[PDB]
């Protein structure tokens, strides 16, 4: 009701909320945003992001043709996946993105289930370990959020960020191109109570 | 620049574009959304398509907490990637989404790259196998069309969305949801010169 879809949404449901789409773009900026798109994309930067529904790049407010974008399960930057790494090469190499942002957001169960042992199945179990394993990293500190889960979830969520920064850093081609200094690259949080996002201080 | 932000934007001109769209929402749906969100995430569709930057979800005019997305190089779907099987996993068994999209779109660099003979390198070059096993298992259709490469490109990007949504199929929890009927799943192409979305018939 309060969203604009709903699970009983027929196809031309979908498809009516996409004519406004085009609707809204074409009134507020005529044609040319379209012209573009359709010559090529010139992005200025490449956004990795979890899948949450609610956490997507959206909260940018931006028009098509800006923000590249990845997203997966607990925004997780795996060296041994060729999705993400393979993402990376092309932002980088042929598009010349200017910033790369990787977000994480609060509420991301994907880290909740981090914290529980109870065996999730399929693939899930191994496509976390990379977090399970920042769990043991840090529990002397986690340990302490023990009586207020929600700031555990929350830190551990950002040590995440934090470790897919750094995985992000070690890649050739974002290597190469820090030392020479033609790339930022920032890590966020998206607080999915209030839609604001927070920059994270990323160690050295 | 007709795009909101710039390749030279300071990292303060990104938290004003979020500060807008918390404002949006806000104006014109209360604190609601966000409250919503703050509890949880029930969406009811999951999205896979391609990661361009102008082939973003955000076609659908849709509000946070309503999208389930995963997206990735070319819109593929192979059974042997953890993070794309994960979210189908996580979608279905969990979420009980309703219905599933894949969407290719249009100059959608991948299928280009896919119909030259040299190597793009790096980790890309297999990443885009089993779109070059596509175009090699049906040249005997892709042999047409060498009139115009538009037209070849755009039957190679709708041949490649097909085939992610029957490897889609073939998930467990998939192929289990499907027989029960409590899902649906949906091909589609993205145009990206005009913004309008178009159905796919996907075969059996
Ligand atoms: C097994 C697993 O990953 N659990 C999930 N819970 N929430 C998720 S989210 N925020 O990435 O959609 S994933
Ligand atoms: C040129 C190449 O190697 N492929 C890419 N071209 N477009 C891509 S896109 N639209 O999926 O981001 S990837
Ligand atoms: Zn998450
Ligand atoms: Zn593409």
């Amino acid at each position: 009701f309060p969203f604009t879809l709903s699970p009983d949404s027929t196809i031309t449901d979908y498809l009516n909320n996409n004519k406004f789409y085009v609707d809204s773009i074409k009134h507020n900026h005529g044609d040319q945003i379209f012209e573009l798109n359709g010559k090529g994309q010139s992005p200025h930067t490449l956004w990795i992001g979890c899948s949450d529904s609610r956490a997507g790049e959206q909260c940018l407010a931006t028009l098509p043709g800006e923000i590249f974008v990845h997203r997966n399960i607990a925004n997780i930057v795996n060296s041994n996946d060729f999705s993400s790494q393979g993402v990376i090469q092309f932002a980088i190499d042929v598009l010349k993105v200017k910033k790369i942002i990787v977000c994480g957001h609060t509420d991301c169960g994907g880290i909740w289930a981090s914290l529980s042992s109870k065996k999730i199945g399929g693939v899930l179990d191994l496509w976390l370990n990379p977090v399970r394993h920042i769990r043991a990293q840090n529990l002397k500190l986690l340990e302490q959020y023990n009586h207020e889960p929600k700031l555990k979830a929350r830190k551990l969520a950002e040590l995440n960020v934090i470790a897919s920064v750094i995985a992000l850093k070690r890649h050739p081609s974002a290597s190469t191109a820090l030392k020479q200094g033609k790339i930022e690259v920032w890590g966020m949080i998206y607080d999915v109570a209030s839609g604001y996002l927070s920059e994270l201080e990323i160690p050295q």
